[PDB]
């Protein structure tokens, strides 16, 4: 059944990848060469351009992605000659600073060898290459609540936090024929911080709030052809909103609203004040001035909106079918105000994609 | 086959209703008495108590409302028994007039005559029983675009409107047997409207905004028990962000914000500025603030959510199943800010329920 699977996947795949690349001559031999490659190893290598278009097509059909315009100039590094720990570390490294780029952020995608027969070559405990700690005990919240199980897991195995609200999370990961994962600190030198001041309001900065330049998501499965890469980071650049009305406002997350409110001068004692709106209207003008102040790529919500009906005329343009999901397009602020809000979204899963996978920690 | 589904909505609806009204032992004995009157006439009569609960169960249904904690207080006033295009009119004005209740207003629902073989006896063409025109004409958009169809068809049929931006629509519907429908001028003494003014802005007042008080639904159809109530008003009190986020903001309906960002002296240049944003939130407070300066019943999304909760909490407690549709529960404003955003809705239709009909113009 599994070798059915993977056959029948990689039929579909080749020949849209083919008919796309202008070499619909050449499915045929391919094809052939695939299917006995897969009879006689159980599986099939990807061409480097195979590879490359696979990712890009998966970002393409991202249903929950604002950011599809761009689908085309996907940075794609190719890293499945890596074997070892220190190969995989530094390539970590690697993708961090190349998709950094002193700020002018690169789409960017590193792929790691995949899964073998439901085997990982590579196990990436990291949720984002670059994220902060998080610590619950005795009543005392420190850092960020979403990283509290990893930053728990981390300090099971040698390494210790500082407990400030900041901590930067070691790389984790796990090799084939390891039983536990090893962690590295990341060089600071590798990771751009955005400190957050307020256009207008001084007092802003008595917050002492500041993010990460980069978001790079590491725990996702990169399927395309039937072949799994479970091990392929990638990142963009952030849309405001992911920073100033979820990370710092969630109530579980930095939970930033109520010291907003007292910084910028209003009360936050009536529902019917709006202070909650209010607040977070200014923390995401913060945001996105202190990105922009700094010379680190953002995008605010509007402008990612634009953008993305550019991506539904590019589709339509080229006889594509578009999916979407309306719930996690419309922006966490002022939804309305974006085309997003009033059309709908047909939400059918087209691979190659990127997938959720169970954590190995928790 | 018409017969069939009668009969099957039927039952079920009085079980669950005289479950619910802790009269179950009745219900042999009443499904008896209906399973002879649909043989005899094609159709049955509902209760005084059968008609009042259903309406209450249909708003409990209403999936996209976030209103439903109040359900149970519904004031259902059964005007089956109207005959005559005066009687009709003068239950319209009644309507307006119980409701409204010098501005604490009542949720209130009045049923006229259902259905008969899918003939409807009294068939209403108001969006809304108040309602401002809209005219397009060379260039020239005045009023509500949202009424644009409507306000045609009512200056088809010998009505003119002054074209200002807030004229208040005639009421206009039609009896079974009759050609064309009749319309009604409202008497101003019967129609609350708004001022909107800023608390802390002075200048907002130069916007000469203003929106009427209660919001009154005239074009759904009410299904309880398989009988077709084509013809039963309802209103709650408005939501503040209904006006202040769509029907003051929408591109479609007033599109506002420009001049709202004029007024409250912020540049309206660059999408980084999240200028439409804060515009929003300052018409948001306008609207909440002249409602309560009037003394107007109205809710703040915040306050909503938090009914909506306990409404979710009663029905488990109730052991009632939950249904819901997330992309109309979630407010237009600052949705991350409320429980709703962060949990997902069975969006299952049950029955009695509101439904969309077709519109007799257009
Ligand atoms: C170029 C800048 C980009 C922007 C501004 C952008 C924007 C976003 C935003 C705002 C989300 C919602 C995420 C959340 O709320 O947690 C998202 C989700 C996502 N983006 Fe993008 N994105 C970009 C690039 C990329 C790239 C390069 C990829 C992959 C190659 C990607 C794949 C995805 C996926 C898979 C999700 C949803 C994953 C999930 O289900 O949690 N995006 N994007
Ligand atoms: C008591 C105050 C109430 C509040 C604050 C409230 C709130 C809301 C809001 C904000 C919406 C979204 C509508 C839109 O965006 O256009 C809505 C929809 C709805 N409400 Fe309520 N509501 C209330 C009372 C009622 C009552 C009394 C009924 C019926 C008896 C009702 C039935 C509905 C229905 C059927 C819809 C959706 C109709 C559609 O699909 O367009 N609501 N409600
Ligand atoms: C938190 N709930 C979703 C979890 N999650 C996530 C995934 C993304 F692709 C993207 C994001 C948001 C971060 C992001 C990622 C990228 C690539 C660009 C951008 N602007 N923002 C989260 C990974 C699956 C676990
Ligand atoms: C505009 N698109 C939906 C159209 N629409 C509508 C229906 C509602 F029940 C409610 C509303 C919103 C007005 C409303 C109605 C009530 C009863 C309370 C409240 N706070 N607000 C609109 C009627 C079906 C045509
Ligand atoms: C396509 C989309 O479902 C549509 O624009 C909806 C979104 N959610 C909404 N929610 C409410 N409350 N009212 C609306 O009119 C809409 N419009
Ligand atoms: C239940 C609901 O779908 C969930 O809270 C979603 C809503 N939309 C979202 N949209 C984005 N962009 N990111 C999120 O984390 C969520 N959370
Ligand atoms: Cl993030
Ligand atoms: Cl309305």
């Amino acid at each position: 059944e599994e070798k059915e699977i993977l056959w029948n996947e990689a039929k579909a795949f080749i020949a849209a990848c083919y008919q796309e690349l202008g070499k619909a001559a050449e499915v045929k031999d391919r094809l052939a060469d695939i299917k006995s490659e897969i009879d006689l190893t159980g599986s099939y290598v990807h061409t480097k351009e195979e590879l490359e278009h696979g990712a890009k097509m998966a970002w393409r059909n991202s249903n929950r992605c604002i950011g599809r315009l761009f689908w085309n100039s996907l940075n794609v590094i190719d890293r499945r000659d890596v074997r070892t720990k220190e190969e995989v570390r530094d390539a970590l490294f690697h993708h961090i600073e190349t998709a950094t780029n002193n700020g002018k952020i690169r789409p960017t995608i590193t792929i790691f060898p995949p899964e073998e027969k439901g085997e990982k070559q590579v196990e990436i405990w990291n949720h984002q290459l670059i994220r902060y700690a998080g610590y619950e005990s005795d009543g005392e919240r420190i850092g960020d609540p979403a990283s509290c199980s990893l930053t728990a897991a981390c300090e099971e195995l040698g390494w210790r936090g500082e407990r400030t609200d900041f901590d930067l999370l070691p790389l984790i990961f796990r090799m084939k024929g390891d039983e536990q994962p090893v962690w590295y600190e990341l060089p600071r030198s590798l990771v751009i911080e955005v400190p957050i001041t307020h256009p207008d309001i001084e007092a802003f900065s008595d917050l002492e709030l500041k993010w990460y330049g980069v978001p790079i998501i590491s725990d996702m499965k990169l399927e395309v052809g039937g072949i799994h890469y479970n091990a392929a980071p990638f990142n963009g650049w952030y849309m405001g909103t992911e920073i100033g009305a979820r990370n710092l406002a969630d109530e579980k997350r930095y939970d930033k609203l109520k010291k907003v409110a007292s910084v910028i001068g209003i009360a936050a004692d009536y529902n019917t004040d709006l202070w909650k709106d209010q607040a977070l209207v200014e923390l995401n003008k913060a945001v996105l001035h202190s990105y922009k102040k700094q010379g680190v790529s953002i995008v605010d919500h509007h402008t990612a909106a634009s953008q993305f009906k550019r991506f539904e005329e590019q589709a339509e343009e080229a006889g594509r079918k578009l999916t979407g999901d309306w719930t996690w397009l419309i922006p966490p602020i002022s939804p309305a105000a974006t085309h997003i809000f009033h059309r709908s979204y047909d939400n059918s899963i087209v691979k190659p994609n990127y997938f959720y996978q169970d954590k190995p920690y928790e």
